[PDB]
């Protein structure tokens, strides 16, 4: 019943925190009010983070998303829609980052991350990671520059996490 039980994070900024953990396991531990999905414009929740979140909801996320698409049509790259979080969180903010492997512009990560500013506290993966083709360190940099609300980033990437920690240490004054 208590929500937003975030713990074990490294606060890169007063806004952005990071933890090396699987996002589905982290949603179970933290009970977030909002989880971000790394969606495509058609809300076809397969592969990567979207497939993992949809599977955790036993396909309830996909059923609701299919209803949303039938009534409202697809999203735009850089856009988002707020839907149920099902058993992962109260709400799911489906955000579409650019797919560099589809030739979409990496700069659309600024518009994509700006959607995070519509919720106060969020659990999120890094956008455009996996086969979306953006280097996760670059996605994290856009996140730090753009997000103004409280975002808790879950990464299942030891190489990335350790480099982020080293960058944090180098930036200490």
């Amino acid at each position: 019943e208590p929500v937003n039980q975030f713990t074990g994070y490294l606060k890169l900024t007063d806004n952005v925190a990071i933890k090396c953990v699987d996002i589905v396991k982290e949603a179970q531990s933290a009970n977030p009010m909002v989880i971000v999905n790394a969606a495509n414009i058609h809300l076809k929740h397969g592969g990567g983070v979207a497939g993992a979140l949809n599977k955790a909801t036993n396909g309830a996320m996909q059923k609701e998303s299919d209803d949303y698409i039938k009534l409202n049509g697809p999203l735009t790259v850089g856009g988002s829609c707020l839907l149920s979080g099902h058993n992962l969180a109260k709400k799911c903010l489906h955000v579409v980052g650019p797919n560099l492997n589809a030739g979409e512009d990496i700069q659309l990560l600024k518009a994509a991350y700006e959607n995070f500013n519509s919720q106060d506290i969020l659990l999120a993966p890094l956008l455009s990671a996996g086969i979306f083709g953006a280097k996760p360190l670059q996605s994290l940099q856009v996140c730090v520059q753009t997000v103004r609300t409280q975002v808790y980033i879950a990464v299942n990437d030891k190489a990335l996490y350790e480099q982020v920690v080293m960058d944090y240490l180098d930036n200490l004054k």
